[PDB]
């Protein structure tokens, strides 16, 4: 049974936690993980278990609003997207051709390194899926790419033509095409079948294993206050985060009133930026979110993938405040499920996102759902069932 795992990813908070207790589960049960990734996640990925392979990474410190405005076609996003895809691809070829592993596990964005490999030393993949799966009925990267308002990147000559010399020299015997929207046999979600998009429509090359996490003590700690307001964490991510008039206004608003608001800030605005903040509400660039939400009444997050999950982990109620593309379908969805109150862009202002906590907090109807919700992601199975199911693909592979 016992094997060489390689985990194939990328240097992104939302890409990389939800892998973390998979990992450790793995290296529990006598498997050996080699993970991809590079700078600060090193350190937690290494406490996880793993052997750590270094690439060097542009997304790392690309700031994302910036590189989706830099041109109107998003040229500079879809060539950085190959480039990542590709300085992964080196690293993993350099350091593992001599230790070549039984498995290849890659996440979605790495997915043409993670196929590329696959083929080089002829082995079976895993796809994770951090956010939502995609299938031959729903695609999550068009669904980005229309709403990113970006050319199709096999639109894009340059684009089309790199990949192509790619699977070339590679000799995969697979077009530009099929290998775009290629179907790995076996794949990971960490979100429950009732949240994904179109989720009945997903056969058994998918495992909805939903979110698993640990303490997080790398992200900081955090203890809720010694009086009886409700709490209410606030969050903009980590991608789309440089707002410092949106947590400007929030503490504004919420001064004064029944809630105890915490603000993760994501390593973008510095906390100081935001003047003096009302004894009830907090400012951090970094705490865990599944220990504030643990504590907390109401969840105010702008979509991502992980803190909806995690929300959700703890049947809190949701005030969704989409400010970007990425998060655009995750959003569409708790509202769709009728999972919380959303208020996309412009319309996220302190006195709205007032409002709209106090409303959410309140509704017996969507805290029924809520709760329903909660249940799906406590039967997903999380860590030991990832590792069932790629213990079980070993078996057959
Ligand atoms: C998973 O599937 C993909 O990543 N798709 C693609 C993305 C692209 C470049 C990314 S890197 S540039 S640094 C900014 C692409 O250039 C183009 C485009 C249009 C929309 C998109 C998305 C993809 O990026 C996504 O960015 C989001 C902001 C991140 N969420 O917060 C996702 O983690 C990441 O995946 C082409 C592409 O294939
Ligand atoms: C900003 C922030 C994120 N996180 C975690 C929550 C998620 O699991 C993960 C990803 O952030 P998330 O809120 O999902 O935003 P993004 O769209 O940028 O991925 O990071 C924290 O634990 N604390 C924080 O302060």
């Amino acid at each position: 049974h016992m094997a060489h795992l390689l985990i194939v990813n990328v240097a992104s908070h939302g890409l990389i936690l939800p892998t973390l207790t998979v990992v450790t589960e793995l290296v529990r049960r006598g498997h050996r993980v080699s993970y991809v990734t590079a700078g600060g996640f090193a350190e937690p990925v290494r406490a996880a278990g793993a052997t750590v392979v270094p690439y060097q990474s542009e997304i790392i410190d690309a700031d994302a609003a910036e590189v989706f405005g830099s041109d109107d076609l998003g040229v500079r996003p879809h060539l950085m997207y190959l480039r990542e895809n590709v300085s992964v691809l080196r690293a993993t070829a350099e350091a593992l051709d001599g230790d070549v592993p039984d498995l290849v596990l890659y996440d979605d964005f790495p997915f043409i390194a993670g196929q590329l490999l696959a083929a080089r030393w002829r082995r079976p993949a895993v796809r994770l899926s951090a956010a939502f799966a995609s299938n031959e009925h729903y695609s999550f990267s068009q669904d980005m790419v229309t709403l990113a308002g970006t050319i199709d990147p096999l639109d894009l000559p340059v684009f089309r033509d790199t990949l192509r010399d790619l699977l070339a020299e590679h000799g995969l015997s697979r077009s530009v095409v099929d290998c775009w929207n290629h179907v790995e046999q076996l794949n990971l979600v960490f979100v429950p079948k009732a949240f994904q998009i179109a989720g009945d429509t997903f056969d058994d090359r998918f495992v909805f294993v939903g979110p698993c996490f640990d303490d997080r003590r790398f992200l900081g700690e955090w203890t809720r206050p010694a009086d009886d307001l409700p709490v209410v964490l606030v969050s903009l991510g980590t991608t789309f985060n440089d707002r410092p008039g949106f947590f400007r206004d929030c503490a504004r608003a919420f001064d004064g009133q029944p809630w105890h608001v915490v603000m993760t800030l994501g390593g973008q605005v510095d906390p100081a930026a935001l003047g003096d903040l009302p004894p009830n509400v907090e400012a951090h660039r970094w705490v865990p979110h599944v220990k504030v939400l643990e504590q907390a009444t109401v969840c105010v997050t702008h979509g991502g993938m992980g803190t909806l999950m995690e929300a959700l982990y703890w049947g809190r109620p949701l005030v969704v405040v989409p400010q970007s593309f990425d998060v655009q379908p995750m959003a569409r969805r708790v509202d769709q499920l009728g999972l919380g109150a959303v208020l996309p862009g412009e319309k996220a202002d302190g006195d709205t996102l007032l409002a709209a906590v106090g409303a959410v907090a309140a509704d017996p109807a969507l805290l029924a759902r809520v709760e329903a919700m909660r249940g799906h992601v406590r039967r997903a199975g999380g860590a030991a069932r990832a590792a069932d199911a790629v213990e079980a693909y070993l078996a057959r592979a």
